[PDB]
Order: C-alpha cells, then structure tokens, then sequence
C-alpha cells in the first residue's frame, strides 16, 4: 500500500514519455531515503564492533574533526527546526501526510549515529574510512534527482514549501560540503610512512605518492628517502607465520614416507595467505561484470543516434553512465592488480627467509650436495619465478568465464552455427597437452646446467691467487664456456616451443571467427570477437609462468625437507662431577661408513691442561668435532658440563674491524681488552697498521699474515672468557719467541686461563714437559694415555718419537658502489643491439610490418564487404577469402618470433662472453676490495634478467607500436584533418611518461645495489658454521639478515605503488577524454551524417588504449635496460700487465738460478705505504737457501714479488740477464713452481686436483703420489683416485692436502721452486721424509725455504733474516751460529743448539 501511504502514484508510464521528464516525489521520498539509510544502519554495529576491538588511545582534538562534528550539529539542528516547522503546520487542524512525519525523525537519528561513528573513530589509526565517504556519496547521488525535480517545479511555479525547498537546498550542501573536508587527512602528528594515514578517496587513487614523486623529478633519490615499510609486512610475521605453517605441513607429510617429503609447500604457503586471494577474487567478478556491461551502454549510445526521433537526456544518461562505470572498472582493476603484486613480495619475501633459516641447522651429509652458489641461486633465481606467478593465477578460471559468457552472446545473435566452435576449443586442449608436457624437462635441465655454472664460479672468484700463481685461467675459462653452451643450447629449444605455443594462440580464433559462418546452409559482433580475443592472447604467458613456478616450487620443497642433525649423544648435565666423559663413544663423518673415531673412554678432571698428539690423519680434529657433535653417533654418549670454545685449525675472519672481531658481540671492557691484546702480543703489529686497531680487514682476512690471523682467533676465544676451551694447534704459524711468550702467559701453568680447562692439539714437543696428562691417537683410537714422566719410563712409542726428536689514512677499505645517476647513455642501447646484430633486426621489423599490412588490407576487405556492396558466386568468394588473411598474419608473428629467438640467445652469449673475459684479466687490487657478493650477483641476477625479462618487453612494443602506425594511417585514410587531435593527446602522454621515467629508473638502480649485503652475508655465515654453533652465537646472526631483507622490501614495495600511480593517471585521462569526446557528437544530434558518429567513438576506444599500452611498455623497457646498463660496467675495468708481449724470452730461458735483486721496493696498494725497502740479496747457481724472520716481517711478500703480482715501485729484478718487468706474465708465471702458505683445492675429482690440464697418464701419477707419501690412503680409498672432494677441500684433513700440494708441485718439474711453510701441520717423521725426498729430487734446482722451523733451515748455503722489510743479516748458518746475533738467540730459542 505505498500509493495509500504517500497519497500518490508508484509509477506513470507517460510521466517520463513526455521529452521533459519528472519521475514523482513519492517515489524518490522513499527508494532514494531508503538505500542511503538502511546502509548506514545495517552496517553500523559492525564497525562499532569493529573499533570496540581496536581500542587503543584517544588522539588530538583536530580542528577538522571539531569543524566536521560542528557543521554536522548544524545540519541536525537544520532538521529539527523543520521538524518543528512541519509541528506547527499539521497543528493549523489539518491531516499531515505520514512521510511528512516520518522523515524528519529518520534524519535526526541518522545524523545521531553519524555523529557517534565519526567520534568513535578517534580511536583509530585512520580517521576518514570507506564507511562514511560511501554513505556520503550515495548521499549525493540519491538527492541529486530529489534536488532537480524540486527547483524545475520552483521555477514553474513559486506557490509550494519555499522554507522546505531552501532547507533541502542548505541541506544538500551540508553534505556535499561534509564530503569535501572528508577526502582531507592530517599529518596526526604521524612521521611515519604516510600509508596508513590517508582518506578513502586519497587512498583509491595513490595522491599521498606525489612529493616522492617530484622530489625525484626534482633531484636524484637516495636510499634514505624511501619511507619504512608497514608493520605487518616486516620480516618476523611471515617468518614466524610461515614456519609454523611449513613444520605443521612437513610433520604431517613426514608419515607417509614412513608407510613407503612427498607434496608440500603448496598447501603451507595457501593455508598461510588465505584472506588476500579472497579480496581479489571478488574484485575479479566485478571487473568482468562491468568489463561485459560497459558494451551494452557503448551500443545503445550509438543506436540512440541512429533515430532523430528520440528525447533529449538519453544521450546525457548515457555519457554520464559509461563515464562512472570506467572509472569504477579502472579503480577496481588498479587495487586488484596492487593486492596480487603485494602477496608476491610477501610469498619472495617469506621464502628468502625461511631459506636463510633452514641453511643454519643442516646436517654434514646433506650440506655435502649444496654448497655456497647452488644456494645462492635457490634464493635468486627460484624465489624470483615464484614472485612472477602471482599475476597470473586468477586470470586461469576469470579466462574461462569470460570465454562462456561472450560465446552465449554469440547465440542469442546467430544460433547453434557459433555452438560448433567449441570443437575448435576441444582440440585448442591436446596441442597445449603435448607442447606443455614436452617443455617442462627443459626448464629442469636449464636449471640443473645453471647451478653447475655458478658452482664453478663462486669457487673462481675464491680462489683467485692461486689461479695467478699457477696461470689456470684459460682452462677455467673453457669450463665455464662449455657450461654457458649447454644451458643455451637449452634454453633455445623452449623459445621455440614458446613461439609455437603464441603462433596456435594467435592461430585459432581467426579460424574460429571464420568457421562460425563457414556453414551457409545454418539459417558488433566483430567488435565482441576482438573482445573477445583479449582474454585468449596473453594465455601463452601464463603457462610459460605456472611452468616455470611449477619447477622452481619443486626444487625448493626437495631443499627444504633435508635431513637434520640428530644432537641426542651429547648430554648437557650442569651437575656433573667433572667435565667430560667417554663412554666407548663411536662417532662418524658419513651417514653409514666406517667409524671415525672407535671406542674411546676417557675422563678429564675440571682446571686440567691436557695434550692430544698423534700422527696425521689420526682424528683429532674430528674427536673435537665429535665433541662440538658435528658427527653422526653410532654407539656411546658423551657428557659435556658448561660451555665450551673453539679455536679452528683453519682460521676464520669476518669484515669489519680488529675490535669488532676481537669484541664479537660482548660489552666493551678495558681492564681485559688490554690485557688480551698484550698477552696474545698481538700489539707491536696493531701499532704497524696504517689505523691501527680500528683497521678494516677483509672477506677473509686477505688483509692479514697467518700468524696475525691465528692470533686474533686465539684473542677471540680467550676474551669471550668461557668455561671449556678446544684448542686445536694454535702455535703453529707463529715463531719460537711468539710462541713461547704466548704459551707463558695466556695458556700453562700461570696465565689467563690458569683456571679454566684446557684441551690442545699440538704437533711440537717442545711444551710437553708443562702439561699434566698426554694422549697418543692412533687410528682414531687411544693407543696409551699418561703424565709426561710415566710415557717417558713406559719406553713406548713416546720414547722413540723423542728420541728421533732429540678515517686517517686507510681504514677505509671497501669503497662505496658508484650508481649512475641521470639517463641512460645510448652507448648501452648500440652496444646490446649491435650483439643482437642489425641484419637480424632488418628481417625481423619488415616481417612485423607485412603483419600491420595484412590487418590493414584484411580490414579494408571487411569495410568492403559489408554494406551488402551497395545492395552467390561473389558473396561466397568474400566470405571465403578470410583464412588466407589469418593465416598470413599468423605465420608472419610466427617467422617474427621464431626469427627473435635465434638473435636474443646470440647476444645473451655474446654478453656473457665479453663479461667474463674481462673480469678474468683484473688485478689483485680489484679482487680484495670488492667482495664477491657484487661479483656474483652481477653474474647471476643480471645474466638471468638479460635472458628473460627483456625480450618480451622489446618484442611487445614494436607491436604497440606498429598497432598505433597501423590504426593511425586507417583513421588518416579518411577526415585528413582528424590527425590534429592526436597532437594534444601526444603531448599529454608523452608529459607523464617524461616525468615518471626519473622516480621508476632510479628505484630500480637502488634495489640492484641493496640486494649484494643478502648474498654477501650468507657467504661469511656459511663458512664458519662451527663457531658460531660453537659459541652459541645463533640468535644473532639472524637480526641482521632480517635487517639486510627488509632494506631490499623497502625499496621493492616503493616501485610497484609507483607503477599503480602511472595507470591510475593514464586510465584517468582516457576516460576523461573518451567521455568529452562523446558528448560533443550528443550535441550534434542534428548534424550528424548517416549516423558517421558511430564509428567516431570506436576509433577513439583502440586509440587511448594503445596510447596507453606503449607508455606502459615504454617505462618497462627503460629499468630493463639498466640491468645491462649495470653489466656493462665491469666490462671496462682497469687490466693487468699483458698475458704475452712481443718481447719474448728464448725456450728454457732459466738454465741456472741466479736471481738477483736490487733495491727492490713495494707497496701493495698506491694509497698505503712501503711494505719492501731496500732489499739488495743474490741466490747463486743452484743453491739451497732460506729465509726466516719474525711474523709481519714481509717474507711471504718477498717471495710474491717473483710472480709479478704487484708492481716494482723502484728497483729491477733480474733472472739470468734477463729484467723480469720486460716478459709477458704468463711468460715467467709458467716457468716457476710454489706451494702457497694456505693449501686450497678445487672440487671434483682428485686426479682434476692433482692436474687440470691431462698431460699425465695414471703411473707417473701413482710414482708422484708415492714420492709424497700419500700411496697408503689413496690406496684404501673405495675409488682410487676419482674420489669426490667438497668445496675448499673440506674432505680431507690439513696434513693430507699440504702432502697433495707438494706431490701437485712435485710433477711440474721446474728449475726454480719455492717451499712456503710446507710443513705447518706435519708431523716431524713425514716432515723428515718429505725434506729427504726433497734433498734427493730436487738436486739440480734453486730452493727457497720459508719455515719457522730452524731444524729444516739449518742445512742451507745461505741463510737470510728479515724484520721489518730490510735484511739484516746474511751468511752461513755455521757463521752466524758462531757469531753472537739474533740467528744465534733464535736457535738457543728454539734449542736445537
Ligand atoms: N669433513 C670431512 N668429511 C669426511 N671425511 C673427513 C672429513 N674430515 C676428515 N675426514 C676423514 O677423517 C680422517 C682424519 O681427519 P682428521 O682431520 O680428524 O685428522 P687429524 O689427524 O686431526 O688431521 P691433522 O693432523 O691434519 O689435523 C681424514 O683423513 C678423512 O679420511
Ligand atoms: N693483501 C694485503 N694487503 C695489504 N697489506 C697487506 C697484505 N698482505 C700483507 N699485508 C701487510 O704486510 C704485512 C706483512 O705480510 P706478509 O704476509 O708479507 O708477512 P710475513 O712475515 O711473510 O708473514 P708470515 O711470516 O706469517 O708468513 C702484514 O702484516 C700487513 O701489514
Ligand atoms: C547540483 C548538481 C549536481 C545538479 C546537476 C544537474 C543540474 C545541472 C541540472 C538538473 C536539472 C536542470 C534544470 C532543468 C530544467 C530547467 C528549465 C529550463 O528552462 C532552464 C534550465 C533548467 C533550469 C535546468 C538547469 C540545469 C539543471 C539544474
Ligand atoms: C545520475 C547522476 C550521476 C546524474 C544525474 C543527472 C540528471 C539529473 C540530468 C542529466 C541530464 C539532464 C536532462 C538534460 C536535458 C533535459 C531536457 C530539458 O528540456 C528538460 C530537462 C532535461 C530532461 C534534463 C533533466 C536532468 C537530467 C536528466
Ligand atoms: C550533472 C554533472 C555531474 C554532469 C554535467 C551534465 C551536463 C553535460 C548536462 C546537465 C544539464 C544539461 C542541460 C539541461 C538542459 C538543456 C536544455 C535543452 O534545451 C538543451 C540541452 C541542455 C542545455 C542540457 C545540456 C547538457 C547539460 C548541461
Ligand atoms: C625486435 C626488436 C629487437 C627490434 C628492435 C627495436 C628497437 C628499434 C627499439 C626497441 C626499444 C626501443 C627503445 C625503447 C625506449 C627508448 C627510450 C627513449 O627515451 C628513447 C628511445 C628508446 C631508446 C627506444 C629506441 C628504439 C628501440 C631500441
Ligand atoms: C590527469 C592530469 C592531472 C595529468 C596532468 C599531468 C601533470 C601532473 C604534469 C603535466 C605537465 C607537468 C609539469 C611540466 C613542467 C613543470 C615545470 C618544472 O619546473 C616543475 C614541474 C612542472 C610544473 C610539471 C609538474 C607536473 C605536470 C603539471
Ligand atoms: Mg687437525
Ligand atoms: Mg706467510
């Protein structure tokens, strides 16, 4: 009864019939007050429960919400005088009608309510909401009719409600002036990101971006103008997050195999982002609804011009209708788009994380198959496929629902003809089938080829001196060409069946559009085929993404589902009666092998100092492995009481400085940092260095000695004062007097650790006497353990091994990484089109040019064709000459594209190629001063940027651009003027394009610098696991790769809002222009020739759209190219000497030995001082020398400067009268043989150790090993020499890899051979045998000899001793001993005298 209520009539059809139209009051006094009400009502309670929730404190009074609440009371206030009003006119005795009545009630308590949500909002973070802003515009929307027909009925006639009238009127603008003080929002006293303060309508469209904006317009970015993520999308949410769900998923996944890691990390990562692939899915359906709905209003527009018949607001609806619905259409796509960009930097970022966490806690043998540059690829290359996969995956189903839904479109115009079409999609499935199924093993390879190559290269980059010393790089060189050929041998093969896949894609819809009407006996749409053809083209990438995804998700869930190590044999019990205890313990290196160390008991009392000694090989080092529990237990336990600490044979350093080093992570002290320092005489040096203790050290202590680096390890140890020390040979690379000194006075009888227990492995026996128990392994087992005085009486073993005894000037290290700033040089573009090579480029632009023919002569037969000709043979011949058309575009994008393919791989090659010579030809300079983290993110990221991503990009936007030339000389072919209307939009377009360009470059360029601390971190942590998990220093080591990640997520987040402000703008202009374009022709109703308005419109859609397109394709290419931009230049760094000069040396230039230095001078770095002064020697024909001095003394210098290795300051070096600063360096680098101070081995294979090169067959292979008493161990080896060794030689021991070194050194057979300290870690028995075979295999040569050992220097013709760069004495070792000087105090030190 609602006529009976208002006391008029629903609806009258000739009301609006008339051509001016007046829906009735009644009508909009109801519907129109209810929606806005009823909203406002049925969605309060929510939302106040909602701020219930989230009630935290109450913010300032801000003047605009004290201004806001005030001008709502006055429009409340508005209302019930009118109230009042209409009070006083039902009291003249009179009926009232009930909507008088009714209403002004229901607006006073709508207003109460506004007035409490606006306040209780106070309490929130965001003061201006969604809810309130939409209320207010359906507000307006809603009174926008009620306010016409008011004043059109004023106008008529002035006798009615003029109060009522001018009430609604100041009403009206209450609200509209409400809405314009809401968009509004206050700093809040908020420094933060200003994100999460923003009001609705400043946050659907990105306007709180424009200072970053204009200040990079203005100036270039810096790294501290980016603001601060938000607090959700931190590290440590979705690390916790993740985890819970990823061990969740993994223990329950774990049981099956057991009924047998099967299928996970698909479930995990969906259970934990679940709410944002909800929000998306729902804006994806009300994007297709209006993207279906907006072509039914383009079409009634245009028929309602074709009759001049009709009204005069039609047109007006029309145009007011299509300009609100594209601008909801393009608001919901942006917000869309921006939420699946957002959960793929979440799922990267998770993922990286996780990654990071799981490499800490990985046991020996499944950290034995990843090393250091497999991983690094897992968290590059893999995660970045799984960030590319997000913007793909709704568009799947959304493909199939926009498919059905056209096609019955199709049905309702024609009639089953269009049904059959689906026979065409049936078959479009197995072809997909068999390309997709045969293309996903390739991927595999790919990425199995990949990790191989940056295996062998991040071992290259860490083994650089060695390479130098023995001239290996063009082997090394071919290896990594041979790799590069595979991997794009296969990556050509999945372009190709790329291309096929996009030619079938292409292919099928012209023959569909064609078959549709093929069958003449059965019985706009173009424009919906074309539609329709969108949705169905860009497919091929989505299935070149899941693939890719697919693999990289696969090998992840087989990374992270590796085994752990088991800790259940090492008990912890604080209550212990001693400190250690062996109870028949048997542990192991491998999972099931043979049992390292076997049956071993022993107890050792609290505040002992005890000796473990044996023979190399024997398994001390892996017993205190066993200890620390970094093996595999098989029978016994072991009870430990306290902490413990670990000094490594093999010395680890970290960067930054001395103090840093020395501190690790402790409050800083000065009654015992000075003590440390001067007990480990680690003083005298730190006073020599150019900062002294704030002195900057290196990746790996490239910037130290060995005897600095052992002695800053031990500081370490002894400062973090713990309870239970593991030395394992700490005074070894130190000389007598260092030894000595630090042995009295940090660890013996009276020194710093004169409480704590102590457990050393040592090699010398000069410190037996004051120790208080000796242990003697053999075989991994205790052969005899006593006191000192008791081995002694036993006459065992230990009797016979006795008796054969008996900022200011270099601090800074690292510089900075230089970033371009400004535009890209087009020497960039040249250069990578010059590689492409410019023939390839001619054939490829005249084919894609045919393609835009083709179309343009198809489309001319179409505009031919129709129009019935001006009113069958003919008619058939026109419909049939259609497939030749669509196959002729179709094989041109094929020819196109396959054509592309062959040109891309041979300029990625060619790049890569060039890259990699240079880098191969730097200085050591280069090499210690970077890290590797820069070098191997530029070979990894790069490389695969400059393979993927720049293709697509390139071949896109000559199509944009062609598409343009192409609809452009359609529309000049007719209306020549209409070019002019084009001008504007250029500008317009070009205007954002050249003003975004700076902000979009240069946040790419800061990413690219900020993501090298994540590699270059993970590469420090991973070496020195043992340490860390040693000290307990575990927690700590992740704050920092959080820190290091969010840094990257920063700048990451920045750049994809500024690509949703692009569109946002450019969509915005379209719409703008295609609206106004429309309604000027409404006005030319009249004018209008044969309803040519029809097609003007059309025209003008494809236009913007393309327009659009290239100034998004445009932006794209630009920050592709830097990424080339940045490889270029490593490329044009600064080279060594020549490999080979035209002055060349006759064949066996070095008969003799008769090296003869003079005032030979050095510096190793322009900016550091003389390391080298004054150094005037001779070594005569043949003779046996050698040099000793004091640790720091610069001998290790001494014997690099014959290689070439740094550059004479001053002074010539001669050998047998020939200069050596006049021969290429592989001319003398060749010639001469040296056992380096570090032993370090390549991977593979033993023999590929033993020669890389295959110019020794197996016997002479067998003799040398048999010459360096290494035949026993290779022999009872499972595989003779093919055994396997792990990265930096972590397979074997330190005393078997110096034997390799010297049977390595031993098959060269030179003239000249140098000995650096080749017996750090040998026992004094395979000391003797090695010096023997030594003295009797290399007669007829020069030696040098670096030991700090006099019993091998004391047979020597010449005996030379350094101090601080300058020899002081030289002579014979029998004139020296007789003549009171330091070689005679060094030997009553050492007491071999
Ligand atoms: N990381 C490892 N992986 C596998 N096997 C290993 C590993 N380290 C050592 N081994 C095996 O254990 C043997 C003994 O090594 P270990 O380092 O314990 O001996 P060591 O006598 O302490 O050596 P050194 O005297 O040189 O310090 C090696 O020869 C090798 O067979
Ligand atoms: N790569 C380097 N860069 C800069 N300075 C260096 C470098 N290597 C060494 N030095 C400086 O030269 C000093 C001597 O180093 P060097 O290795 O030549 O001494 P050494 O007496 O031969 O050592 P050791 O006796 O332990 O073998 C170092 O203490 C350091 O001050
Ligand atoms: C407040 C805003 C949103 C209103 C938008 C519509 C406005 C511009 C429209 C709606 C109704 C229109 C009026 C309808 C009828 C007449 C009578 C005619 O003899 C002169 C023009 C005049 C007076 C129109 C002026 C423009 C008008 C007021
Ligand atoms: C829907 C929202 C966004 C906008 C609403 C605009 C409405 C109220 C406007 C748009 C076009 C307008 C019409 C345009 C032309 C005429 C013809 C004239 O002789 C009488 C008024 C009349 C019939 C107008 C009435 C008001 C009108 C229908
Ligand atoms: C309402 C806002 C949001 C959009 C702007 C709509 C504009 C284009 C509409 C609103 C009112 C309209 C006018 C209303 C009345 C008349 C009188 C008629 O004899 C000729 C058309 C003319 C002159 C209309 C032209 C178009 C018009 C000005
Ligand atoms: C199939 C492909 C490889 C054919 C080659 C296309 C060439 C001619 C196109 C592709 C990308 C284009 C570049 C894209 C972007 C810019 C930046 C602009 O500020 C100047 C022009 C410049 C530098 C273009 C020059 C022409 C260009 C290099
Ligand atoms: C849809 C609309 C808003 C898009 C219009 C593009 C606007 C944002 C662009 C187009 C031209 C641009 C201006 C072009 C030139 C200058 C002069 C320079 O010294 C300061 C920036 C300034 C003042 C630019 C500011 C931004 C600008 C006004
Ligand atoms: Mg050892
Ligand atoms: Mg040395």
């Amino acid at each position: 009864m609602l006529e009976k209520f208002c006391n008029s009539t629903f609806w009258n059809s000739s009301f609006l019939d008339s051509p001016e139209a007046d829906l009735p009051l009644c009508f909009e006094q109801t519907v129109l007050v209810w929606i806005p009400l009823g909203y406002l009502w049925l969605l309060a309670p929510w939302q106040l429960l909602h701020v219930y929730k989230s009630r935290t404190k109450r913010s300032s009074t801000t003047k605009l919400y004290l201004a806001k609440q005030v001008f709502v009371g006055f429009l409340l206030i508005l209302a019930a005088i009118e109230l009042a009003l209409v009070l006083t006119e039902d009291s003249g005795q009179a009926t009232v009608p009930a909507v008088r009545y009714t209403n002004p009630s229901l607006y006073l308590g709508t207003w109460l309510l506004v007035l409490l949500i606006q306040y209780s909002r106070q309490w929130c973070v965001q003061k201006n909401s969604w809810f309130l802003s939409l209320f207010w515009i359906l507000s307006i929307l809603c009174g926008t009719f009620q306010f016409q027909t008011l004043i059109r009925t004023l106008l008529q006639g002035d006798n009615s409600n003029l109060a009522y009238s001018c009430l609604f009127f100041i009403s009206y603008g209450f609200q509209i002036l409400i809405l314009i003080f809401s968009a509004f929002s206050e700093n809040n006293e908020s420094s933060n990101n200003p994100s999460s303060i923003a009001s609705f309508l400043s946050s659907i469209t990105y306007s709180w971006y424009d200072s970053i904006i204009l200040k990079g317009y203005k100036r270039p970015l810096t790294l501290e103008d980016v603001w601060e993520v938000d607090e959700e999308m931190k590290t440590k949410t979705l690390v916790s997050k993740f985890e819970t769900h990823m061990k969740r998923e993994l223990q329950k996944a774990r049981r099956a195999l057991q009924r047998r890691p099967k299928s996970w990390l698909m479930k995990a990562l969906f259970k934990t982002f679940y709410m944002v692939l909800l929000k998306s899915f729902l804006l994806k359906l009300v994007n297709d609804i209006f993207t279906f709905v907006s072509p039914q209003l383009l079409k009634l527009l245009i028929s309602f011009a074709s009759d001049r018949d009709t009204y005069l607001w039609i047109g007006y609806l029309c145009a007011i209708l299509l300009f609100t619905a594209a601008l909801i259409q393009s608001f919901c796509l942006q917000c869309y788009f921006q939420l699946c960009f957002k959960l793929g930097v979440k799922v990267r970022t998770a993922i990286m994380a996780s990654v990071y966490k799981k490499a800490l806690t990985l046991s020996n043998l499944a950290r034995k198959e990843y090393t250091v540059g497999e991983t690094v690829n897992l968290m590059s290359v893999d995660a970045q496929k799984l960030m590319d996969v997000t913007n793909f995956m709704h568009m799947l189903w959304s493909s199939v629902l926009q498919i059905v839904l056209s096609i019955f479109f199709l049905w309702r115009e024609l009639g089953p003809s269009v049904l059959a079409g689906v026979g065409v999609m049936v078959l479009v499935i197995p072809i997909n089938a068999i390309l997709s199924t045969k293309s996903k093993t390739i991927q595999v390879k790919n990425m199995k080829n990949k990790d191989k190559r940056l295996k062998i290269m991040n071992e290259i980059l860490s083994g650089i001196k060695i390479l130098k010393y023995f001239a290996w790089e063009p082997s090394f060189r071919d290896q990594v060409q041979n790799l590069r050929k595979k991997e794009l041998k296969n990556l050509l093969a999945f372009s190709q069946l790329q291309c096929v896949v996009i030619f079938v894609f292409q292919l099928t819809p012209v023959l569909v559009s064609v078959v549709t009407f093929s069958v003449y006996v059965l019985v706009t749409s173009i424009t919906l085929f074309n539609i329709l053809r969108f949705p169905l083209s860009m497919l091929p990438m989505m299935i070149s993404s899941m693939l890719q995804a697919s693999v990289s998700t696969e090998r992840l869930e087989k990374y992270l589902g590796g085994d752990d190590l088991d800790t259940s044999a090492i008990r912890h019990d604080c209550n212990f009666d001693k400190a250690m205890q062996f109870s028949e313990a048997s542990f192991t290196w491998e999972h099931d092998s043979e049992a390292t160390v076997r049956d071993v008991n022993l107890d050792i009392m609290a505040g002992q100092l005890v000796a473990v000694i044996g023979p190399v090989g024997s398994g001390k080092s892996s017993l205190i492995s066993a200890m620390l529990g970094e093996m595999e237990n098989v029978h016994g336990h072991i009870t430990i009481k306290g902490t413990t600490a670990y000094v490594p044979q093999q010395s680890w350093i970290q960067n930054g400085t001395i103090k840093d080093n020395i501190l690790f992570g402790t409050e800083f002290n000065e009654k015992r940092y000075q003590q440390v320092l001067e007990a480990c005489a680690l003083l005298p040096d730190l006073e020599m260095l150019p900062g002294g203790d704030l002195a900057e050290i290196g990746e790996k202590g490239i910037n130290l000695s060995g005897g600095q680096k052992q002695r800053i390890s031990l500081a370490r140890a002894t400062y973090q004062n713990l309870d239970i020390y593991l030395l394992d040979d700490p005074l070894s690379a130190v000389d007598a007097h260092v030894g000595k000194h630090i042995f009295n006075k940090v660890l013996g009888p009276n020194g710093l650790l004169k409480g704590k227990t102590r457990l050393l492995v040592t090699h010398s026996m000069h410190f037996l006497p004051q120790v208080d128990e000796i242990v003697v392994l053999g075989n991994g087992t205790i052969v005899e353990k006593g006191s000192y005085s008791a081995l002694l009486a036993k006459k065992g073993e230990f009797a016979k091994n006795l008796k054969t005894f008996l900022l200011v000037k270099g601090q800074k290290l690292i510089k900075k990484e230089f970033i371009e700033t400004g535009k890209v040089k087009f020497s960039i573009y040249l250069e990578y089109l010059q590689a492409i090579g410019l023939f390839s480029i001619f054939f490829i632009i005249l084919a894609f040019v045919m393609n835009s023919v083709a179309f343009i002569g198809s489309n001319l037969w179409l505009s031919a064709w129709t129009s019935d000709s001006k009113i069958a043979s003919q008619r058939d011949m026109r419909v049939g000459v259609y497939g030749a058309l669509g196959l002729a575009q179709g094989i041109f994008v094929f020819i196109a594209h396959f054509w592309s393919a062959f040109g891309f791989v041979h300029a990625s090659n060619i790049l890569h190629k060039q890259l990699l010579n240079n880098i191969l030809r730097a200085p050591m300079r280069f090499f210690d001063t970077t890290p590797t983290g820069r070098i191997v993110n530029r070979f990894a990221g790069d490389i695969s940027t400059v393979d993927d991503t720049l293709p697509q990009s390139l071949r896109s936007w000559i199509t944009c651009f062609l598409g343009i030339i192409s609809t452009l000389v359609m529309i000049c072919m007719a209306t020549p003027v209409f070019t002019i209307i084009v001008i504007p939009l250029g500008i317009i377009y070009v205007s954002v394009q050249m003003f975004y360009v700076s902000t979009s470059r240069q946040l790419r360029r800061l990413d690219s610098v900020t993501r090298s601390p994540i590699y270059s971190h993970f590469s420090e942590t991973v070496s020195g696991l043992p340490v860390i998990r040693a000290f307990e220093h575990q927690q700590r080591f992740l704050k920092h790769n959080e820190v290091r990640i969010d840094t990257n997520q920063k700048c990451v987040f920045s750049w994809i809002t500024s690509n949703r402000w692009l569109a946002i703008r450019l969509e915005l202009v379209g719409n703008l222009t295609v609206f106004f374009s429309a309604l000027m022709m409404v006005i030319y109703r009249d004018t209008l020739s044969g309803d040519t308005v029809g097609f003007v419109l059309s025209n003008a859609l494809n236009i913007t759209q393309t327009l659009n397109w290239l100034v998004r394709m445009t932006s794209e290419i630009e920050t592709n190219i830097v990424a080339v931009e940045r490889i270029t230049e490593y490329t044009k760094v600064e080279n060594e000497a020549p490999w080979v000069t035209d002055k060349r040396p006759p064949p066996d230039w070095p008969s003799k030995g008769k090296i003869q230095f003079n005032n030979y001078q050095v510096r190793y770095r322009p900016e550091l001082d003389l390391v080298l002064r004054g150094i005037t020697c001779d070594i005569g024909s043949m003779e046996k020398i050698g040099v000793v001095g004091r640790t720091g003394a610069g001998k290790s210098s001494l014997t690099n400067c014959l290689f070439r290795i740094l550059e004479a300051a001053g002074g010539q070096i001669i050998i047998d009268g020939v200069d050596i600063a006049s021969i290429g360096l592989h001319d003398l680098r060749e010639k001469l043989t040296i056992i380096p101070q570090d032993p370090i081995l390549f991977s593979g294979s033993l023999r590929m150790n033993l020669d890389p090169f295959n110019n020794y067959s197996d016997e002479e292979i067998w003799k040398a090993l048999e010459l360096a008493h290494l035949k026993s161990f290779v022999a009872s080896l499972q595989l003779g020499l093919s055994h396997e060794v792990t990265e930096a030689g972590g397979n074997l021991s330190i005393g078997q890899r110096q034997l390799l070194c010297l049977g390595r050194a031993l098959l060269r057979k030179s003239k000249i051979l140098v000995l650096d300290q080749a017996t750090a870690a040998v026992d004094l028995e395979t000391d003797n045998l090695i010096q023997t075979t030594i003295q009797n295999e290399f007669a007829h040569c020069t030696v040098i000899t670096i030991a700090h050992r006099l019993h091998t220097i004391m047979d020597s013709d010449k005996v030379m001793v350094l101090d601080n760069g300058k020899i002081i004495e030289c002579g014979s070792p029998e004139e020296l001993l007789q003549i009171p000087g330091p070689f005679y105090f060094m030997a009553k030190e050492a007491g071999i005298e």
